[PDB]
């Protein structure tokens, strides 16, 4: 019984950033258009250059974020190239039915896939490969995985009858990654996916990441790629992690609404320190700027984060608060009448 | 001062199937009376059959799920028989004082003892043998933990007045595990409990499973013994972990309605993803079947799951909903006219 | 432009105790001052004596409680002696801006610095040392963490209008540890923090603890210095985890009002058996205890309670309730003409 509804292709962009939509729409339910083009292809995952055989959704650790809104019908084409020497499909864990739609997308290099799923759940939810078996975890962790946003058609709220607008917005997908060292403890090169499989197999049962990154690689949000907000802009924080816990936090803010579950349904807890994501989920934080200045983004634990790669930057730009915080007397020599003891 | 209520005898069936019980009840508080049966005995763990030194309530992993009422009284009788080598005791999450029970149920091979406790808190709650010290570990790593779930006398609810109904209720214990393995790789086999505890306690102090199973090994709850549903019934699954988190995932379905904290004075969560048993406690998560066919019950690091033993699947009678999900295009070749860079 | 508050200095206690303090008050807006004096160490963390270059703030693992209400003033005075080797600053993750006051308090050995910050976010938040980069992780590992108390200044309430008041309150700092073994598998001695620095990264670098522990050792809360309450008191457990996930259990009782992200700003749940605090955060556990006797609160992985550390007691004074809890029947043999198969 053919669906009667219009039509919009949507261009993906690459993460962080997300691509254009509205929050509200009076809009009624449409037939949202995605295309995912599988890439299989060696990366750089670390700051010393480690190589990495990844396998991604359009070329990208984390795969694209897609939004749609409540009621929406979202049609996905999946494509395989020949280039690729692997099957793969993908799970929405936004839809309902045949494993998230895994059971219906399987495609060999040289093929493609349409899949239509109903948006009938809000939130931001995880996609992933899962082509079956010991091959779930490795697709998985070798890349491939995204996040889908589902908005209520009429844009966040509170849980109290409130609307809540952010003015812009950023997804960070975290990658856990298990990388197999030689017997001098050096990361080993690998001319092909399959030819990295046994060793990345045996590194990965003990499950523990060699590196735990976002956008793909150790420093990929610092320095010139610094995620840029202003003081007064409220910022919705997107975060992803399809296979292992995080724990999100906002080095001097705060998440002043977390959905942690990432479900909109729900009402969000207020005022976070560090939230929690719970592997094989995403979840949301909102936060208006009040201070100027760098903000280190980290899961907190911190070992995860300064040496295994998980920081990312914000650069704030606007006028310091010294009511909210004021260095009294900077650095001096400690009083030759103090005791301290 | 002699307790003077009616006594009702309950007879325990194996997990992942549950006694009958009723919902909602206008009985009043009764002494629901428990037998548990001790049972140390070697058991298969994984599917290449490697056995394992266990420790168990009743003769299984998880133990039995209890199912009372708030108000009732719960009269257990632990009996530990003579052909077993250790103590052991049992403490209920659910229970007010002496460790749970535990201080007061520590009996040698040969004893038997009687423990009763007010059920006073709603929720679902672990219970596990903890004779002391660094047996508390061994013993529920062992096997030694089930759970008990204490319904409100009116059944569940959604937290906003409405009543919640199962059609259907499954217990899924989930069991860390932790096998020694000699020089090769190779796991080790002992002749008893005692003889496996040095080589296991090096193994558990590095806080890595080898496996991590549902219903005691790997593959307990695919192929024939898969759990049954219907399109359209309301599915009580019942989660527990008594050592180490676990994040719980209905693949291509979600949790309607879900307390991961488990404890039915707090409102359900709605539409997650995946949720969160943390360590020690049971969760619970109602889903309303909307789809046939199968689904995979996981834990959501999916390296736990593909790899070290923890999925599960339903098998769902009914009429797929081409609404909800299609497959509007098969696999097919790339169009020659296609792009996709 | 001079703030005009009235000053009140705090005299810190060490944990788990907390400095006295009012729950509710009418006082106004004060500037409540604070001084925390670093102190690197070697520290004694097992029962079987190893030691370990701790760094601290005030002397102790963690460091102490701080308890202000909204919209007081914190102004902190932290001081760096000469005899310590290390740079060394604070965050607080109560504060707004500037890395919770990391980019502001940045002092080398013989200097002192004075942060004032708002406490307008409600709750328990930790504090920590961050100088930069690998010696973040580094320097909250080595113990320099502790917590704030940001009161409403109605004190705490049941997010459904009571009010909730503490009859004694308790701060449990959990400590992840990562001391080096030798070949043959004993915990390494070293001489300074700086050249304990290589060996230990490498531990820290596979994020499993060699010690877990409460208030910087094992047994530190067991024995002599178990934590003492009475039947019908109302306790406050603050925990926090600046580094790692836990999760709490009172074993006997429950958690009757948890926070667990630990933000007054957000009702409590109800009825808990275990909680969870994400590593990187406080939260808070209100209890009524209802029985004497010995309780065990740990973290429910019950390896890193009973073998690495982390268990503690409270030695509860009052009479039995044999209604919530009574041994029917002593340990006895098992009747003969018993089954039990
Ligand atoms: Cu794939
Ligand atoms: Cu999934
Ligand atoms: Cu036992
Ligand atoms: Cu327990
Ligand atoms: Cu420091
Ligand atoms: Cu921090």
């Amino acid at each position: 019984d053919d669906l009667k509804l219009p039509r919009q292709r949507v261009d993906l962009v690459a993460p962080p950033f997300v691509h254009v939509h509205e929050q509200a729409t009076k809009q009624g339910p449409k037939i949202m258009e995605f295309k995912l083009v599988v890439q299989e292809k060696k990366m750089v995952i670390d700051e010393k250059g480690t190589t990495f055989q990844a396998m991604t959704f359009n070329g990208s650790m984390p795969g694209p974020l897609m939004v749609v809104h409540e009621g929406d019908y979202v049609e996905v084409t999946l494509v395989n190239p020949a280039t690729n020497t692997m099957p793969h499909n993908i799970d929405f864990h936004s839809a309902t039915g045949a494993l998230g739609g895994g059971a219906l997308t399987l495609i060999n290099p040289g093929e493609q896939v349409v899949l239509r799923w109903k948006a009938t759940r809000t939130g931001v939810f995880v996609y992933h490969c899962a082509p079956g078996g010991p091959m779930i975890p490795w697709h998985v962790v070798s890349g491939m995985n995204g996040a889908v946003m589902v908005l209520p058609r009429d844009g966040l709220n509170d849980g109290h009858g409130h609307s809540l607008r952010y003015d812009r917005i950023y997804y960070i997908g975290e990658q856990d990654l298990y990388v197999p060292r030689d017997e001098k403890g050096n990361f080993k090169s690998y001319d092909s996916p399959g030819e990295a499989y046994s060793d990345t197999e045996e590194v990965m049962r003990k499950l523990t990441p060699t590196h735990v990154v976002f956008n793909g690689k150790a420093g990929a949000l610092t320095g010139k790629n610094a995620l840029n907000a202003n003081v007064g802009e409220n910022v919705l924080i997107v975060h992803s992690q399809a296979n292992r816990d995080s724990r999100p936090h906002l080095i001097g803010g705060h998440g002043d609404y977390v959905w942690e579950t990432g479900k909109f349904s729900n009402a969000p807890e207020t005022g976070l320190e560090t939230w929690f994501i719970r592997g094989g989920s995403a979840g949301a934080a909102l936060y208006k700027f009040l201070q100027p200045g760098i903000y280190a983004y980290v899961t907190h634990n911190l070992i995860e984060a300064a040496n295994l790669g998980a920081t990312a930057h914000f650069k704030v730009e606007g006028k310091w608060n010294d009511d909210l915080m004021t260095q009294v007397k900077a650095p001096a020599d400690i009083p030759t009448g103090s005791t301290n003891e």
